[PDB]
């Protein structure tokens, strides 16, 4: 582990935690 890698880790959680809702609504409201 390290400081740099640690910064990227959380980045994935914050990006995913929010992304999960993206496709969740985008797909649910599909054409």
């Amino acid at each position: 582990s390290a400081q740099e890698e640690a910064e990227a880790e959380e980045r994935r959680l914050q990006e995913q935690e929010e992304l999960e809702n993206y496709i969740e609504h985008v797909l649910l409201r599909r054409p």
